């Protein structure tokens, strides 16, 4: 789906948003933070299908929230492949570097399905057996460091949901920075105001974007300004406290240098 | 901490709930259903801890939800090991019978401190990082099928976090009682009703139960039953609608038969 290029600018994305942070967030995050951290978003996705046996039996999956508990999974892989990358060799853990088959135990589903292109992932992702081997796999490879491989699944599980993956990744990039400038260390943002979930809006702000226009190497910057711009609006944010696609590269740009 | 006796009696507590929630439980559920409940429950343990790096520092961890979460893994436990003992042994899964280091990684924390016997959880569990470590580890039990590991860590981290294990056990097993004869199964539950959390309910339930009198041979059954009525009272709960110990082990004691 992503071509290089595409993937290399939402990193700029990402290495902003976790400065924003923390200044130096390479020096002070360790890979086990973000095999942590996806550990964590992994166990929202599955709360998202029916897969208890003794409570609300016969739920449907709320799909809609699996887009974005597979993009927040998105935003620490990608965290979690930059520090990999910046980590020198001889501090690079065992389980990243041997066989995968020698760190995991790969789970399937019963019943006959797709996978994605790795053993991994598995379809349609509307079948909750298929989404509980999918996650107990994705959790085995952030233990084992596997951050680009996760990534792949990601795309993959994307496709199979029928969203627009980059879309949702720019939307809720957009939000997380909201969230940092309203109090989201401190303990003074209102995540669920008036009943409403602040992930919830985000859908609405993606409506208008299209696969070509997100990953289109000339239309890219103006679509996710659109998105973010779509996002701002959405959470009622000051023009002043606002950041485009090019702020962002350009204090990745020079984080960089 | 718990003697042989007491926790063969625990078993047939749980064994009752589970055929409460599907009368041959054994035939239906597997051992990958005890698995994944404990990695879940696992990831609302560490959400008790002020792990988050970018959100809500300097919170304090909230040392009496762990206890609830560390009896909810520990009934999930107590399930997948008798999942286990009933599993044929053509069917008993390769990564619960090869050695333990081949199947998991174990994650140590950087400060130095005390552990359980076994090499996994680390004191004292008021420390965020040992919890982190601690429970990164209980995943890959779990994933590893070492029910009967995940059991002993329990009591260990129950005796530092200076808790009564098995007074919070029988208060939540009442409390899942309780849930499934009000409707948890088909949604109508009211989990949180009126802003409170039920689970906040059971610690004043064991206030007036010790260590000697919930383990002693002779005492056990009676102060079981008194948390067990404590609960009930603490929701209203009829008569009529209420089990005692000697009803679980009869239930139990026919099941087997
Ligand atoms: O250094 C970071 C830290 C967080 N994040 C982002 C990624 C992810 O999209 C987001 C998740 O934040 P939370 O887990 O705090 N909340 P979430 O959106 O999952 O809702 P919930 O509170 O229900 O878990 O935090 C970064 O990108 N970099
Ligand atoms: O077959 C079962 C199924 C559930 N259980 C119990 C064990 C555990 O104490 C309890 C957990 O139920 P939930 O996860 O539904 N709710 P919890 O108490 O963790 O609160 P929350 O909804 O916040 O997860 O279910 C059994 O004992 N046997
Ligand atoms: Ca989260
Ligand atoms: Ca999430
Ligand atoms: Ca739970
Ligand atoms: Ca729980």
């Amino acid at each position: 789906n992503i071509p290089g290029a595409i993937l290399h600018s939402l990193a700029e994305l990402q290495d902003g948003l976790n400065a924003m942070i923390d200044p130096s967030w390479r020096a002070v995050r360790s890979l086990d933070n973000w095999a942590l951290a996806i550990t964590m978003e992994s166990t929202e996705l599955l709360d998202s299908y029916p897969w208890k046996w003794w409570k609300n039996l016969n739920a449907t999956p709320d799909l809609a929230n699996v887009r974005i508990e597979l993009v927040d999974i998105f935003h620490f892989s990608l965290s979690g492949a930059m520090q990999m990358r910046s980590t020198p060799d001889d501090e690079i853990p065992a389980a990243s570097l041997k066989p995968l088959k020698e760190v995991m135990t790969t789970f399937l589903p019963a019943k006959e399905c797709t996978s994605d292109p790795y053993g991994f992932v598995f379809f349609p992702l509307t079948d909750t057996q298929n989404a509980i081997a999918s996650f107990r796999n994705i959790i085995q490879l952030a233990n084992a460091y596997r951050f680009d491989v996760i990534i792949e699944c990601i795309i993959y599980a994307a496709e199979d949901l029928g969203f627009n993956l980059v879309a949702y990744y720019i939307a809720k990039h957009t939000l997380n920075c909201i969230r940092q400038l309203s109090g989201y260390k401190d303990g003074s943002y209102v995540k669920v105001n008036n009943g409403v979930e602040d992930n919830s809006l985000l859908h609405n702000c993606i409506k208008d974007v299209s696969l070509d226009e997100v990953l289109d190497a000339d239309k890219y910057v103006q679509a996710w300004n659109s998105i973010m711009a779509n996002v701002y609006e959405a959470f009622q944010i000051k023009e002043s406290d606002r950041k485009d696609a090019e702020r962002w590269f350009a204090l990745a740009k020079e984080n960089r240098l």
